[PDB]
């Protein structure tokens, strides 16, 4: 009724998502008198793709509303429920009433409900009402003036020939709400659960891992009802203080779906947590942001930006952080695609959810698609084989399909460069390799920094001769030096409170440097002399200057 | 009618599960008034999944009296059993009749019968009650104060567009009755069952295992039909005597279904049934007590607590009874996934089954995911191959999923520990490895006084001399020491009783001493001297401290 009005404001968890919304179907809306002289063609389907509980339906109406376009909703399991024949109409009477009231937003919300994979509809009349939205998109996308977006989870799980053209032409990915996204939504939905100023609403922001809208609305739920809970008896409902150990309870039992929906986002990273690398820095800066930063001077020379590079070097050493630090730089979203799943992908013989993860990376452009650990499968199949695995082949299509322009960098970083595909090292494909060495002392000095960060750390503690001191230590090893001194702070600082609580009642403010000794006695140099080895002796197996340097005329 | 009135105290076996369910849906319904007010969303579906039988009905129906909301139950195979056309007009008619009385408790039990699998449903009238469902959870979800709980095995079972928000958003683990939950169970079922005295209900309860509480009513049930026809003759019907011999009979003689149905369960090993092991109880109290119940300090110093531990050691030397152990100090629920699941999962390439493992931990949270004989794949394919198995990368992928809130810690337990993936030991993974060596001469003194407990041990008998002759016994051997001891009383007590009963007619009250040398006769030192070197050998390959000790400044 008058509740539904929603607007720009109350939208949160995407910007560029709905900013791509606004530019795609408010001016051929509002003024759509500006659109047709010129001759171009509309929109006539806005595929809104993304995972349950992002508010699909609420963006749709925030958009319709601040536009001033009658909003339609087409249910989809409501259409579904209705007896064969009546969903038909139901169908062809929602699209007719649309086109009545011309400006329109028809929002077929549940598309897999109506309209799933045509392999998994069954009945006659299950195909009926998949055709009949067929041909209703076909004689409205000619016609008359409306025009009809959907929600789906996925677009795998929607029938192949909605995405055709003139029908379901356009897609928008709502994906999951990011840091800032998911601090926007708690700011919305924390509007009137009036806290006790202990809590931030940055900090659970930060700490919401894989928290759609929806999940961000069950924990702010659960946060009040455990105040509520919490103080347990009129003017003392009003007095209710939402104290920030509420919403540490209910992140800590507030269950998160939208886990196992890769995210894509602008990392975090900035460069200064990753020191040292110096010319690899000046490597990925000519790969990533002079394609996109400087695309101009790439046109005038003549030169096809690289597709890919290929990181290695020991493990643990910086190669994570170092494709989010130039993805940070680039502004570009990162999509880290872990080893498990290239190994998941390996083992159902799913190989085509590969082109799912460059699909996703063309629609997330730009990208820097980081394929960590690209040679899991040939540690996986160790030995009757020889090269070419199911979906590193998979890799090697859909990186050769993608053109130079979509400014989609692979930055696939290998433990072990040489049991690789070597069809990957092909010029097209990721032929730039970049060797990722052991910190160097600027870099691990950077990396003890960074690891400490957060971390109340002494003033006396020297982290200069720390990285001074430790020579092979590989960056992992350097996280776990601050990760057993800051184990050893909470032993200290927790048997103070338990020898004071016991004793007193009937604190070590920071982490001494003599829990950076007692620390450090517990030191691995994680990565051997005799890898490192082996890592310098592949990259110097692509190191064959050999007499023509000095070339001179 | 008068029957059904049921409450809180006639529902026995769940507490956390029926709190929770308090937590849930008591406040919104006794006084929403105070709940509206703050803008709090209401839980609108609580998907109550569990094993058949565990008396979710009763519970519901409990909830429901307890609060005065109008209990109203749609059977599931009754929507079935109607025709096609008006078993969605039962349903449309339960919602509507249910909006009436503004405060109701829609249970649909047999979630599992009207909306299955979406890919098993088959019919089209079967997927249009499915989605008449979704409409209509939907359409009062938004509406009509009413709130809409449904009982079902599992939650694969359910067509998973109704574990989508809005719908069953919520879900609760009824679970397996435990111990104390038995005790409770076989009290109500037994309050009218006129014992003779010698049925402790509490041994019974102990011994019955896997056991819901129609089982449990099933044991009552033929225990006082056993008495009936021990008695088999109306004044002596009421002096039945349901003694002890007839809850063994019955205990006996029943057939128990909820096995195969892991349970989860704060356990009982209490720290000193393993004894010794000082700095291994120091690191697991360091890894586990301290995350969850001093967790403040680790947002301090901005540790992330680690995800897992990874024990090793010779088999059989207490590394199951030191798992359950910090299980019981953190009361934590105890999950053991035994190495034969996990070679199930990777035989019937159900590696996906791992997934709902993990999703029961993050329910019954918090946890200690012990998986049991984690090398049990390693040790399956032992020999092309040579990593990253089936289900073990699965387990890498749910491991690395979830965050290190919900206070899920994976204690998976390895005899071989070089065998195993060596991306399980990457850091983030469960890169804690702990060394569980075999019995120092407190641990097994622990170790023999825990096995000989509840069992007539004699006085003279020295446990200390038994567990300083033994160097080389890991804790099984010091069972079979035990269960040889035992065994040995059992046949000489038998014996006694035979040439009793045939000469006297026509006692060994204890394990005396002097069948601890028969029983040490046959002492067997199980494992060698040469399995221990292998795991010491490992155990100095995560000892690479190596000159940075004595790092002062």
């Amino acid at each position: 009724e008058s509740l539904n009005e929603v607007g720009y404001d109350d939208i949160g968890g995407c910007r560029k998502q709905l900013a791509q919304i606004k530019e795609m179907v408010e001016l051929p809306l509002r003024h759509p008198a500006l659109f047709k002289a010129i001759g171009v063609k509309p929109p006539r389907g806005i595929l809104l793709y993304g995972p349950p509980g992002t508010g699909k339906t609420l963006i749709a109406r925030a958009v319709a509303n601040e536009t001033g376009a009658f909003f339609f909703l087409i249910n989809g399991p409501e259409i579904m429920s209705k007896l064969a024949g009546e969903s038909e109409s139901n169908l062809r009477k929602a699209f007719e009433e649309a086109e009545k009231n011309a400006p329109a937003i028809i929002f077929i919300d549940e598309l897999d409900a109506i309209a799933p994979k045509r392999e998994k509809t069954h009945g006659e009349v299950e195909r009926r009402i998949v055709s009949q939205l067929l041909t209703l998109m076909d004689g409205l996308k000619q016609r008359a003036h409306v025009i009809v977006m959907a929600a789906t989870n996925r677009p795998n799980s929607i029938d192949p020939a909605l995405r055709r053209f003139g029908r379901f032409d356009r897609e928008v990915d709502i994906g999951i709400p990011d840091a800032t996204g998911r601090l926007e939504i708690l700011q919305i939905h924390t509007k009137n659960m009036k806290l006790a100023d202990d809590v931030d609403l940055e900090q659970v922001a930060n700490e919401t891992h894989g928290h759609v809208g929806a999940d961000l609305a069950a924990l702010c739920s659960e946060a009040a009802l455990q105040a509520i809970r919490k103080k347990m008896d009129a003017e003392v409902m009003n007095s209710l203080a939402v104290t920030m150990d509420d919403f540490r309870w209910a992140l800590s039992q507030s269950n998160p779906s939208a886990l196992r929906e890769t995210v894509v986002e602008v990392p975090q990273v900035t460069w200064e947590d990753i020191g040292g690398l110096e010319d690899v820095k000046r490597e990925l800066q000519e790969l990533v942001q002079y394609p996109v930063e400087h695309p101009d001077k790439f046109l005038k020379f003549g030169m096809t930006p690289s597709k890919g590079v290929l990181f290695y070097g020991p493990p643990g050493c910086g190669k994570t952080l170092l494709a989010k630090a130039i993805a940070n730089e680039c502004q570009a979203n990162f999509i880290s695609i872990k080893g498990p799943e290239l190994l998941t992908m390996w083992f159902g013989e799913s190989e085509a959810n590969v082109r799912e993860i460059f699909d996703k990376a063309r629609q997330a452009a730009p990208c820097v698609l980081f394929f960590d650990e690209l040679d899991s499968i040939a540690k996986a199949r160790g030995g009757g084989g020889g090269a070419a695995d199911r979906v590193i082949n998979q890799i090697l299509t859909e990186m050769d399909g993608m053109s130079t322009k979509k400014n989609v960098f692979i930055i696939g970083a290998t433990n072990r460069p040489d049991i690789i595909d070597p069809a990957i090292l092909r010029p097209g494909r990721l032929d730039q390799l970049i060797y990722i060495p052991l910190p160097d002392e600027k870099s691990r000095v950077a990396i003890l920094k960074a690891n400490l960060r957060k971390s109340p750390v002494a003033k006396d503690v020297d982290l200069e001769f720390l990285a001074k001191m430790t020579n092979g230590f590989s960056g992992a090893d350097l996280t776990e030096i601050c990760q057993r001194a800051c184990k050893l702070a909470i032993r200290e600082s927790i048997e103070s409170e338990i020898r004071r609580e016991r004793e007193r009642q009937t604190p070590v403010p920071e982490i001494r440097r003599d829990h950076f000794e007692e620390a450090m006695r517990f030191a691995r140099r994680s990565v051997s002399d005799n890898d490192i080895r082996k890592y310098e002796m592949f990259a110097q197996t692509l190191q064959q200057s050999r007499g023509f340097g000095s070339f001179r005329f």
